[PDB]
């Protein structure tokens, strides 16, 4: 009577909201050919187990940058989720919460840093998204000051972004009413929804990634790399901690699958950092996959908003408890105790 | 008039059973990957005949073991066949004696080793399913005595077992009337189909491998392998014959096709002992091809149960000559006189 | 108004035939796999012309045996044709002979060696039907005698014969009226469609190839090649042509395209005898191909049955005008002025 | 309310244009296997960004032959498309014109080179499509003369042309009142449509290559080009510029995809002259990537013609600022602030 697919969500809450919302979440860049490309890519992966073992036990247990994230699936910072459900960000910080992992929120959010927050207790990391005039950045950033975000999943793949179909035909009308809180509305001084869409700074660099240092420490990590020469390139500049992504494949299309485009990433910057990718991920099938390639841990887009657009705070509880309830079964079958003994030593990958 | 294709079967008898039977024979964990990956995956081996020669006769008699099973194909240990024609386990022995082959039976089984065997003069193997407390394994272990099981089908890869959706959303209604009377009901002493799934013990090693070894003979085999770092083990730990195999696809997804992760399996040990795959496996001309990779006998699953939940002692006894009446086509067309006159020597194949 | 297609006549003369009719020409062993790698075979050979040249003048014209083939395109011995509008071997052998090549016809005819032959002046040959005593094949064999037949297309392939599924549920009828006038009826000394279906030798050998030598000469061919043992065997045991096959998918499936299977066949043979695949060629495109890999000329099967039955004499006679007028494009616009600057040194071909 | 897809069109002036109109316009020869191949070609390409880079500032700004072609993208000389909305050839100048291009017209045209130009000061190319009487060509070529083609679209690829199916079933009437101005009708001295259907030369050489150029100068292009042996071949004979292609897939089918077949053309004749790929592209994504492989700049085909068909000056005025303003994007998250900084480095490729 209870039913269970991760993603068999999608599709109901498709049915919930309004074309616009459905195609805001359910969108990827003109063609969309890494849309399926980010699921039929795990595919190529094949599996490979050992067998006759203990496994009483198991374990999920994490520790990202010194966090023990209780299990190794982290949430990815979706747009405006209080459109899909008036609450959205904010009960995704109690969900995962209560989830013990991290909720994870970019500048894009309907409920502000001060907003969210009132949640209470538990690991959460937001997104920065660097302006034009970085005055309204620099506090932004140190918004999450002793409140406590942790890091920043600074996002260097969304200068110009990405063009999703979609939403320029079926207009893309931000709902009158609801409100990105999370600047809701700044200007210098002589408005909200095209603000956010009247501020960010086409420029950013690795000299812009100079100066945020002296602004803060909050484990500034890269979010948007699928190659190499930006990999080294991120130890040679000081971090930890790799969001390693296409953005939902929402930039650009016809760029590697996250899991595909990541060995190379994983085994550039060895050692250094660890490296975490967001995107694709469904299932705890293919989740550990990633975990094997060299991805310490993993973020969830996606699959968290067909959730509590679905159904509350119980939506996204069981895209959490559905993913850890199977990362228990992966983990056991392939002969393993922990993460510690997973790595892409114990597998097969279509490529090679 | 009379209609053949060995799985024509599949959607008759898919008619003939409620919901649950069906699903119960026809699911595969999860996303069901290898489902498919196990039938179009021998499409990936392509013949290489050899011709103008002598066909009068040719020889699919076999000796595995030191058992002469009439033909190379036998029969893989379905859970209960006796909701699907009540009967199941029972006629199958019957059906394969008939045959001369071997009829294999799991622990979850319908009828009991007690019931079964009243069937009479054939040979037949049972698979064993070590538990938490091994009194009761002990007992069954040696109920398969001189009656006579020759071999223990030791199922290595179903300690938490695969998770077939379809089953826990039509919540599987193990029939009320209908019993597993291999156990049917034990307890210590202080219940039947949740006593089964009320006991296990997840933590079977080599070194219970060892136990289980000074409590019989058996030729005690490798259910669950498709990797050669657990083959090399299996003749370093005394025994003779794998059962190399995903479970039906049933325990893990996106985990190698049975005869794909096969050369690795056979070519690790090798002169050993002989390996047997028991998966994907439903005509002649693909059953060749695993007797050309060096698995010198095959088992079969679904396809002979969607034959006596189709037609009785008839509908398996087709299954059985309709892929005998298979092998002689593919073994004469190929230039073969007998098995002894196979192996991949004989072929070509995709990966390679 | 005039639509063409070489095969656009498969789906109109499938209409035309009585479920068994089209079924028997329409056919594949049991699973079929073979059929459409029989034509999406061909797509797997990219082109590669050459540019700026002559092309005034072109030339189809062959020499095959010693035989000018007006073009380079022959006809595969297809059984009863005559099931297919009652003319069907009769007026194919006139239709190639106002067409300038071959028609060859196998033992399992409907018009007889005596029969057919009255169509008058014209290079054909006829299939040897070897069968389990050698009085009626000697005697047959030396019927294609100074009538003229050039070479006998012994099959190699067709010991006991593929199981093409369809036939035997819509059990094929052998056309109570209609017979196999080829035999017709023979017997020893003490009947017609399962005399011929009651007559073979399954043991057929290279030493047997070797009797009908001494009992003929009419170039002896290998009908039923996919690989390069029996192809040096081929060389190795006097003869000279080779009809590399799989006899229209219909004997056994799984077994490599006669174009995929091709370059190893040719290029084990070398200089010493011509090789000709029949099978899968549908258009000059891909008869093109065939001869860049190096098989000197080519026949065809089904493409010429569904024309007589679709409509008469000119049913084929576009077959092969179609055909042919496929050919001095393909010729032409790969820069080429005649078969002899062909060759697989101006292509490029998928597995390479 | 607006929509966007670059060839959402195609369907749109489907249902605008008369069966034969479209047809025209949607063939490819015989199987059309290399159509999609066109498309679904630049997909085995794969992106490969580099980030945190400055993209306040980018540039298409090109210069081909010595001239500044406002954007990267150019047009394909389409033949009569004046059927397709009475004024074509004679906007697409004016489109072009204000979209800072090329406009390049074929001799197929119905609009004269009398006749176009009057549209006023812009840069154009004109295919040239010698004859069997050299006579009326030679005049043609310097039509074409300071009024300013600047070169010429030599188009090696067309001396039998093409077997698209379709025009011969639906056969293509050749719109009575409308003409093909660019002859229209010359005769020797003693007609339209089949004029030129009724004259051109077969064979066509670097012989009359050689010719040509003592008859002019306006860069002599080699169009129709799929390998390098004809590629070394065009700088070992006098000319600058290639116009890499299939025909629209037009002349002949399973012939590598301009894209696919480019790397051996580029890399062929290095440094000597530039080379442009006239196929397949119908974004900036996947126009990208030819630049990558070594493709200075692209023209364009159908995409041009199901805009004026379908919405006059307007229709094309935004296949090619949708196609510009497509490159924007491209360039941009791929890390890169024009042209120089592009290139196959900068990438991954499927075959590779
Ligand atoms: C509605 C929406 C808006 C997004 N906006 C952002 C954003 O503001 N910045 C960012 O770096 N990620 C953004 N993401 C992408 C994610 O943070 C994350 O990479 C992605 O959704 C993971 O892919 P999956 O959905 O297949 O799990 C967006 C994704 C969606 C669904
Ligand atoms: C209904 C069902 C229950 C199964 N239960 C067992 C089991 O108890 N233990 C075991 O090792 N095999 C079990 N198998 C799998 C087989 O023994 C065998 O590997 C499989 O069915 C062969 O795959 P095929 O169905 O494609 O031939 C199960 C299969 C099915 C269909
Ligand atoms: C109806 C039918 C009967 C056939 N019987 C024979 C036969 O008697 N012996 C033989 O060697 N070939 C036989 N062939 C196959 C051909 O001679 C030839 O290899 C084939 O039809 C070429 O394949 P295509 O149909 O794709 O061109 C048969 C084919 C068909 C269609
Ligand atoms: C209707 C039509 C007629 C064509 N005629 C010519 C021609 O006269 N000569 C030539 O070299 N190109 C001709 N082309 C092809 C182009 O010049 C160009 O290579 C092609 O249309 C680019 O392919 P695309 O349509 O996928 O962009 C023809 C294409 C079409 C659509």
């Amino acid at each position: 009577m209870e039913i269970t697919n991760v993603n068999e969500y999608e599709a109901i809450a498709k049915q919930k909201l309004p074309k616009m919302v459905y195609d805001f979440y359910a969108s990827g860049a003109e063609d969309q050919w890494t849309l399926a490309e980010n699921r039929n890519a795990f595919s190529r992966i094949l599996f490979r187990p050992r067998i006759l073992i203990d496994v009483t036990n198991i374990d999920m247990t994490t520790t990202i940058l010194g966090f023990k994230i209780s299990m190794p699936i982290m949430i990815a910072p979706t747009a405006m989720q209080k459109m899909a459900h008036p609450e959205g960000e904010y009960a995704t910080a109690r969900a995962a919460s209560a989830a013990g992992t991290i909720m994870t929120l970019s500048s894009w959010a309907t409920s502000s840093v001060e907003e969210v927050a009132s949640t209470g207790p538990g690991i959460r990391f937001f997104q920065l998204y660097v302006y034009k005039d970085r005055n309204v950045v620099a506090q932004l950033v140190r918004r999450a000051e002793r409140a406590g975000f942790k890091a920043i999943a600074l996002t260097v793949d969304t200068p110009r972004l990405g063009r999703r179909e979609a939403d320029i035909k079926n207009r893309f009308v931000l709902p009158p009413f609801l409100t990105l809180k999370n600047f809701e509305g700044i200007d210098l001084g002589k408005g909200l929804s095209s603000y956010v869409a009247g501020q960010i700074d086409r420029s950013l660099s690795w000299k812009d990634v100079a100066w945020l240092q002296t602004i803060t420490s909050l484990p500034i990590l890269v979010k948007g790399v699928i190659t190499a020469e930006d990999a080294r390139l991120a130890v040679q500049h000081g971090a930890a901690g790799i969001i390693v992504s296409n953005h939902g494949a929402r930039q650009l299309d016809y760029v590697p699958a996250t899991i595909m485009a990541l060995e190379e990433v994983v085994k550039a910057a060895q050692g250094r950092i660890p490296v975490f990718l967001d995107g694709g991920v469904r299932r705890g099938t293919d989740v550990f996959k990633a975990l094997a390639l060299g991805a310490a841990g993993v973020f969830i887009g996606r699959p968290v908003v067909f959730s509590l657009a679905a159904e509350g705070e119980a939506g996204v509880k069981k895209v959490l408890q559905m993913m850890r309830d199977e990362f228990e079964l992966t983990m056991a079958l392939s002969g393993c105790r922990s993460l510690k003994e997973i790595s892409r030593s114990h597998i097969a990958a279509d490529w090679d």
